[PDB]
């Protein structure tokens, strides 16, 4: 099997990039693809750039050219769930666009026309995420709805909008729904395994730059454990 | 040369689809690609689906697999310029995301992180659009800023947010900034040539239903004229 791993920023992919053996680097359309193995499993790591369009474009190139069997989205996120602290892992049960509104034509809020209302994380991949979490016993995670938009959420008004329309939201970020929607269109299983850098408030621009390395470390530790598990997961292999 | 043409919806691509000689249809990732010739020029017509993520993934697949020399985005739009009636044409001078906000990190409103603030349409393609307009004297057109978001704009509050932040906007829609950003990352010239189906207000849902066919007709006639000009002029090799 081949594991696709996607992160937006250089800082988000650095830890995993350094673990790739026999690394082959390709640059295309503002994306960087690193292929090789991590601990004996084939991987392709994509640094996509920030936001929904870059993430969608990169994911489409990833799937069409490299044919990963699964896709794992790594990186940082803004926490909405009360139980999350900076550094904690967040796992997608499902992903929605918090900034999509085609309700004029009867779609529910966040649902894009021609799409399901939500993109559900793959059940088998989810089981692997759970096993990985069980192998990191002193770490706290929350699983739930992750909401994506083309905005860095850092105001009370935007928090209120997102909570009012997506009351179960546990975290927000800027790529996951694009990755998830793209995987959905290609019929490729995905899961998001990110970690909290800030709590999406007026302090978040400062918190984010301060704690991005911590979030990358936490998210990357989980993704690495998942890679290790997938190595000997006979359903996927 | 090879001309790439992109529209979101079935009605938006139907007129041009019917003109393709020796048509070859490929279905991939929830997109449809029609390849062949229109009046002796190679074309690839992408039916992208609706919204930024579908448009981005489709455009990435289009450019990476078919290598069009230029990209023309056709279809409908919500008019903002006061002079626009349903059926009138809009030509992009440039495109912006009206729903992007990373101003917390120094970017201007609508600018995505890691991107320029606007995506400028290609000068030669704009010239060809103007030449086409001159040969269609009973089409009224406005050239200017087109703004994109993952929303069907149909409320005074949303219309006014967009006008406040992008005062020169002439029309809005849901794919162009994704196409434009993707073309920017691949370094492929683009232009948007759309036509008005509604004026982005409370009556837009009904206006859109009524006037989508007219908008497809008007925009497609312009695009066909542009195809004929591009065949003749050798502007692009
Ligand atoms: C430099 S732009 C921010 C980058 C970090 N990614 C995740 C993220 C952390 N905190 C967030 C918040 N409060 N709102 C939205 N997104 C995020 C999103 C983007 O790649
Ligand atoms: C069924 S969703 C609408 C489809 C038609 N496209 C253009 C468009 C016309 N009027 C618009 C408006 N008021 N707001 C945003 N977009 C548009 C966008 C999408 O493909």
């Amino acid at each position: 099997m081949k594991i696709g791993i996607i992160g937006a920023m250089q800082q988000e992919v650095a830890i995993l990039k350094d673990l790739i053996e026999d690394v082959q680097e390709v640059n295309q359309a503002g994306c960087t693809f690193y292929s090789g193995q991590i601990q004996g499993v084939d991987v392709v790591l994509l640094q996509s750039g920030i936001g929904k369009v870059s993430a969608a474009l990169g994911t489409a190139l990833l799937i069409s050219q490299y044919a990963p069997d699964v896709v794992i989205n790594t990186g940082s996120a803004g926490g909405f769930d009360a139980s999350l602290n900076v550094g904690d892992v967040v796992i997608s049960s499902e992903v929605r666009h918090h900034d999509a509104d085609v309700t004029a034509f009867g779609y529910e809020i966040g649902q894009m026309a021609g799409q399901p209302a939500a993109f559900k994380a793959d059940e088998k991949l989810m089981t692997v995420a759970e096993q990985a979490l069980a192998q990191l016993p002193n770490t706290h995670a929350v699983r739930g709805l992750i909401c994506t938009g083309d905005a860095f959420v850092c105001t009370a008004e935007r928090q209120q909008f997102i909570r009012q329309h997506f009351p179960s939201v546990v975290a927000v970020e800027m790529e996951a729904s694009a990755i998830a929607q793209t995987c959905h269109q290609f019929k490729v299983p995905f899961v998001v395994v990110r970690a909290i850098s800030d709590v999406a408030d007026k302090e978040s621009p400062l918190s984010f730059e301060e704690f991005l390395p911590l979030a990358a470390k936490s998210s990357s530790a989980m993704v690495l454990k998942m890679v290790e598990l997938l190595k000997e997961n006979l359903y996927f292999q």
